[PDB]
């Protein structure tokens, strides 16, 4: 009766929580599998994660699922200590991770400015535009102002010498997966918030703690608890949500009644489905302009045994890059995040091995692998990040649709919104509870 459009985590999860509550349901897939942009895969030799990775107990929904699916002790942290590369000025600067830490921790005290004053309750993002909302006015002016500022801008404008700026531009070229000159610096501020303020905290989440079960042990946990089959291979083509109830239209031409639908596709593949009645203006001009995640995520097999970590400025290939396993063949796998999926062939080993290059030309790449997200017709994004004024006329623009369609999502998340499987689980979770209210 609810229908879900996509079996990632958010869907997943709405529909047992819809079974908790008693609520028929069934999940349409597109694809030939579960877990969306979440997607462990055997590739170069061992697990890999194609999509989502780190994982942390500061992150209330992903560690909830984590203790309930057995992982509680199937967590291990990223190599740490390796030895560190950096591209300033056209040139590569070397040192320690701590050297390079410490850079990012003090840019970072300018680049989470305000967030005190934002977000007292980092889990109320836009409370300084409520009618709640207490402060003074020029704190609500700095906040619309924020959103039309990027982070690197914050930066340069504190007089931060140019290795600092090319540092802070390679940073947030992995964390806006994408052009982070086009980003909102309000996300990076409310990142800040959830993290206690703290550099060290926000990558102890974000960047350190992975599943040795990968997300898998998750996403199958979940599907393992629904007594209701996933309809693979069942791609969504229409969805009418008018008042009198709701009903969706497969690419086969299947029409199923439904008294409400949780829709959960991507801002990035929303385009794929014909919404009757239309959707809101503002909605479309978000869909139009998409979010912040045109980047791709490669993982690199070099020959021997390195600890290895690099940074470089758009517009490179890759702009982190970063040990993560070694290899029993005596070869390392490194993990890359760059800013622009149309510059990375991921499953090249000449594009592969161009990245290595920026740093050393001495090491040797065997074998690379990635999934472009972005190219994919299900996705057409990575995770969700945000443009220039995206914080406030963006992300939450998606709630309040009808009593008959309702989004859901990691990209539409109060706390660890679009970067996070936390997101995902939160608001797949809550948006169930909307619809169980609203059936109550
Ligand atoms: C490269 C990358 C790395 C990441 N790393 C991390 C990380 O380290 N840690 C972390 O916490 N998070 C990470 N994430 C984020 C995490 O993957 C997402 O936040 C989360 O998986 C999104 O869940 P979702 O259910 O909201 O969306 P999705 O997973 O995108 O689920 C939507 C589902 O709908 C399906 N679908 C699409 N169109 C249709 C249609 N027309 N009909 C039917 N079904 C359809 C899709 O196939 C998909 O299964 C990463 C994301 C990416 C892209």
């Amino acid at each position: 009766k609810v229908v879900i459009i996509g079996a990632g985590f958010a869907g997943l999860v709405a529909a047992r929580e819809l079974q908790t509550a008693g609520i028929e349901y069934e999940i349409l897939e597109a694809k030939d599998r579960i877990g969306g942009r979440a997607w462990t895969e055997e590739r170069m030799g061992r697990p890999l994660e194609l999509g989502a990775t780190w994982v942390h107990w500061f992150q209330a929904h992903t560690w909830t699922e984590i203790m309930r699916y057995g992982q509680r002790t199937e967590i291990t942290a990223s190599p740490s200590g390796n030895d560190a590369h950096w591209v300033t000025d056209g040139k590569v600067v070397k040192g320690t991770e701590d050297d390079l830490d410490e850079k990012l921790t003090a840019a970072m005290g300018v680049t989470y400015e305000g967030s005190e004053e934002y977000f007292p309750n980092p889990h109320d993002p836009l409370w300084v535009l409520s009618d709640d909302f207490d402060g003074p006015a020029e704190v609500r002016e700095r906040f619309l102002s924020d959103d039309q500022t990027n982070a690197i801008d914050l930066v340069k404008e504190a007089g931060f010498d140019q290795e600092t700026i090319d540092l802070v531009d390679a940073f947030w070229c992995a964390g806006y997966i994408g052009d982070p000159y086009t980003g909102s610096a309000l996300m990076a501020k409310q990142w800040g918030a959830l993290s206690d303020n703290r550099y060290r905290v926000m990558e102890d989440i974000t960047l350190k703690w992975k599943l040795n079960n990968g997300m898998r042990s998750l996403y199958d946990g979940i599907a393992g608890d629904l007594n209701t089959d996933i309809r693979l291979n069942t791609p969504v083509a229409k969805v009418e949500h008018h008042d009198n109830g709701a009903t969706v239209t497969t690419e086969s031409g299947e029409v199923i009644e439904a008294s409400a639908v949780i829709c959960t596709v991507p801002v990035g593949a929303l385009s794929n489905i014909e919404f009757s009645p239309a959707l809101p203006d503002a909605v479309q001009s978000v869909i139009d302009d998409k979010w912040n995640s045109q980047g791709a995520k490669i993982w690199i097999k070099i020959k021997g045994h390195h600890r290895f970590l690099g940074y470089a400025p758009k517009p490179a290939k890759m702009s982190v890059v970063r040990s993560e396993y070694f290899m029993d063949d005596d070869t390392t796998i490194l993990v890359g995040f760059g800013y622009d999926n149309t510059n990375i062939d991921l499953n090249s080993i000449e594009d592969a091995q161009a990245v290595i290059n920026q740093w050393r030309d001495d090491l040797e790449v065997v074998d690379t692998t990635g999934h472009n997200w972005v190219a994919d017709k299900w996705a057409g994004q990575a995770w969700g990040t945000l443009r220039k004024g995206q914080f406030t006329q963006g992300w939450s623009l998606f709630d309040d649709i009808d009593s008959q369609l309702f989004f859901a999502g990691s990209d539409y998340a109060y706390g660890w919104r679009g970067v996070c499987v936390d997101g995902a689980l939160e608001k797949g979770m809550t948006t169930a509870r909307q619809v169980i209210n609203s059936m109550r």
